[PDB]
């Protein structure tokens, strides 16, 4: 039975789609410590988003399941009889789920607390982390897309998925031959518009490209949208998330009857402020709850912010250098051998990251007996579950198989890297597995990973739901 399983997995990895790839595959029974299957377990490979497994475990170790993040509005003293303040400060301490509604609810507080006029300027203070926005080796050409959003302690998160530091762009066709309408979302009046797009004839080809040219805060829209095409929406990052959060706050203020007479810009609460007047605050939900959208959908913003938040907890330094050491320390504290690990970011976006399949399984083991185990697995995608906040990146994989509803694992994909690691529970034991593929040339070997996951589900005594 053990050997049958082994031979099957051997054959599954015989797949042509893994030509010239190195593949780390490790499976361990977690009740007993038995090594059911091991191949290139010690080989160092890029992990893509499997890196979050590490990040998420450290954050729970360091910040705690119950941790929350705050944001405040501050003036040098409370407002007058006349309800006036000079400069106003929006100060973010790394909430990765600050919505536009929260900015609105905070603008109402500022009004309820008796401010009717900001006489001076409004500043957005994201100084709680440093201003290193992107990791060294992240690719400039990727900077327009949501997963590559700049990192700040003050960032507005869009939608129920909480994609930070982006804006929704929507392009509606008009009459054939007239320019397409471009709607910039939250970034209206913040990010610049270069609209070159046109409405093509009904039934013609869709060639619409939405971009943000490197080193600009301009949304450049080119190509042709068919007169009859459905409106197109795209998440595009903006330069300086905090300044957009600032921009949005001025609008929430004016909206809640508070007139801002100055400019909007970046700035930290001055040192020479004796006893700042906190005129509004927001508290995020707790880390346990935040893990869901972070891990289910592989949020890269959330990952880096958690790192910088760890840097803050361990060293009062909201920094990659500080946070990564923080992660490695936490993981050691956990019992994980971090020999094979090379940490270059929290998200896995970076090609400077290295894991081994043994280390991953190692982590999976330790996380299983940690007091925060449950909130940890709850965050992982569940195979073939169609409710996005349950299935996450595994929503449309392995449906109608023994793995459906059972396998909990994290995914990982970019050019020539794919990964799947997590658990198979069952009538046998709770299995921890890691599959990391590097160097394949075609599409990610998703079928190959599925096959393994499914056979492990069957080995743990599961059957495909019909
Ligand atoms: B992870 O999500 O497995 C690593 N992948 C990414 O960060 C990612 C996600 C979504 C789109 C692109 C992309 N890239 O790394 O290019
Ligand atoms: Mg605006
Ligand atoms: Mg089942």
């Amino acid at each position: 039975r053990l050997t049958e399983l082994r031979e099957d997995i051997d054959a599954i990895l015989e797949d042509p789609a893994l030509e010239g790839a190195v593949s780390g595959v490790v499976v361990v029974d977690t009740a007993t410590g038995e090594e059911l299957y091991s191949r290139d377990g010690g080989e160092q490979l890029l992990p893509a988003s499997n890196m979050k497994l590490f990040t998420a475990a450290a954050a729970l170790e360091v910040l705690g399941a119950d941790h929350s993040f705050g944001t405040e509005v501050a003036a040098e003293s409370a407002p007058g009889r006349r309800g006036e303040v000079q400069d106003l400060y929006l100060v973010g301490r790394g909430d990765p789920t600050l919505s536009a509604e929260d900015l609105d609810a905070m603008a109402a507080e500022v009004a309820a607390s008796g401010v009717r006029t900001v006489r001076g300027d409004l500043y957005a203070d994201d100084t709680w982390f440093d201003s290193e926005r992107l990791v060294d080796d992240w690719w400039p050409e990727d900077e327009p897309y949501a997963y590559s959003a700049q990192i700040s302690a003050l960032t507005v998160a869009h939608g129920e998925r909480f994609d930070t530091g982006v804006t929704e762009v929507s392009v509606t066709p008009a009459a054939e031959g007239e320019p397409a309408d471009v709607d910039l979302g939250a970034a209206e009046g913040y990010a610049e518009l270069d609209n070159r797009a046109v409405t093509g004839a009904a039934g013609s080809a869709n060639t619409l490209v939405i971009d943000r040219p490197v080193g600009t805060n301009t949304i450049a829209v080119t190509g042709s949208l068919p007169a009859d095409a459905a409106p197109v929406t795209a998440l595009r990052t903006v330069d300086e998330p905090a300044a957009l959060a600032g921009h949005l706050f001025e609008e929430a203020l004016e909206s809640n009857g508070v007139t801002v007479k100055g400019d909007v810009g970046l700035g930290g609460v001055p040192a020479d402020w004796q006893d700042a007047e906190v005129l509004a605050d927001h508290t995020s939900a707790e880390l346990s709850e935040i893990l869901v959208p972070f891990m289910k959908f592989s949020n890269n913003g959330h990952a880096e912010m958690l790192v910088k938040s760890i840097g803050q907890e361990t060293a009062g330094a909201g920094t990659w250098d500080a946070g990564l050491v923080g992660v490695e320390e936490a993981l050691s504290g956990l019992g994980v051998d971090t020999a094979g690990l090379v940490l270059n970011d929290g998200s896995g976006l970076s090609r400077g990251n290295l894991v081994t399949a043994d280390t991953v399984v190692d982590l999976l083991g330790q996380a299983g007996s940690a007091p925060w185990a449950q909130t940890w697995s709850a965050s992982l995608p569940v195979a073939g579950e169609s409710d996005p906040f349950v299935g996450g990146t595994l929503a449309n994989r392995m449906r109608g198989t023994a793995a459906e509803g059972v396998v909990e694992a994290k995914t990982g994909t970019m050019s020539g890297v794919s990964a799947l690691s997590g658990y198979v529970p069952g009538p046998e034991g709770e299995l921890a597995f890691s599959i990391v593929n590097n160097g394949h040339s075609g599409p990610a070997p998703l079928a190959v990973q599925d096959a393994i996951a499914v056979r492990l589900a069957e080995y743990a005594g599961h059957q495909a739901p019909e």
